[PDB]
């Protein structure tokens, strides 16, 4: 049985090495992951890839690896598929340390904006859950984190996180990690799966797939949302993303809205992370 060599990046930035068959589905390696992070509550997690025009992929987990790979290396991220609205209702406090290091890297990316305060406050929890109660014997006047809170950090962000840390005294890391995600689970990208599109007449927007449904980002005013609900139909055709959005009461037809993007690849993309989160989120 010949095995192939897959490495993947976890969210602490450290790198897992095993080995699968080299026809294994990309289950057998997310089972491998999982069971090295002690992960129980693995349904809302999943291993990305790379694909050759460099685009993050999801590894399906019925699928071949090598038939998603294809010709790319076998190297991946571990990372949150589908981001709940209520991590207080996950059964886990190690599931909610993942998620809490996930976000940690979206906000740091710039992918999950954030005001100057609630930077702050996130950080706060962070320093809380990893460092304990505040000790002023590690920090002076001019101290600087190895923590990363944002994608640009000042001395003032620096100073305001201190100043939390300290209100923080005999908090234990599942209580901060808890805190932290109260309020990261209120930003208006928390979980939003961004993807560049055009509209019906070229016009450039974005679409964001989360679990209350697919937005559409047009000119900052006016943001169209459609509550997956109100979906009965996702497909693409070349190019081309469009959905059925339901006849309201007492309307005759469903409506279609219809999208370009970038290629076809990008198209199908959407396409499958729609019909996911449709299917994940449905009964929410
Ligand atoms: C931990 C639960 S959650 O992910 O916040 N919300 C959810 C998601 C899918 C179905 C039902 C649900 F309640």
């Amino acid at each position: 049985p010949k095995s192939m060599q897959c490495k993947v990046i976890l969210l602490d930035g450290s790198e897992y090495t095993c080995d699968v068959e080299k026809r294994s589905r990309g289950q057998v390696l997310f089972d491998k992951v999982c069971e090295h992070l002690n992960l129980l509550e693995k349904d809302y997690f999943g291993l990305t890839y790379r694909d050759a025009e460099n685009q993050k992929n999801w590894l399906d987990p019925a699928k071949e690896i090598k038939k998603q790979v294809r010709s790319g290396a076998w190297h991946f991220s571990f990372n949150v598929k589908f981001y709940p609205p209520d991590p207080a209702q996950l059964s886990e406090d190690i599931t909610r340390y993942y998620l809490c290091l996930q976000l940690r890297d979206d906000i740091v990316s710039g992918r999950l904006p954030c005001s100057f305060v609630t930077l702050a406050l996130l950080g706060s929890y962070t320093v809380q859950s990893e460092l304990g109660d505040y000790d002023p014997d590690e920090c002076g006047s001019d101290y600087i984190s190895e923590f990363r809170f944002a994608p640009n950090h000042t001395k003032e962000l620096e100073d305001k996180v201190i100043e939390l840390h300290k209100s923080h005294r005999g908090m234990t890391p599942a209580e901060a990690e808890m805190h932290f995600l109260e309020n990261a689970k209120k930003l208006s990208m928390y979980g939003v799966d961004l993807h560049h599109a055009k509209d019906s007449e070229g016009v450039e927007i974005m679409l964001g797939v989360c679990a209350s449904g697919l937005l559409i980002y047009r000119d900052r005013l006016r943001i169209n949302r459609f509550a997956w609900p109100k979906v009965l139909k996702i497909s693409y055709k070349r190019n081309n993303f469009y959905i059925k959005i339901r006849p309201g009461e007492f309307e005759q037809f469903e409506s279609t809205i219809g999208f370009k993007l970038p290629n076809h690849r990008a198209a199908k993309r959407l396409w499958k992370v729609c019909v996911e989160h449709h299917t994940f989120f449905r009964l929410l």
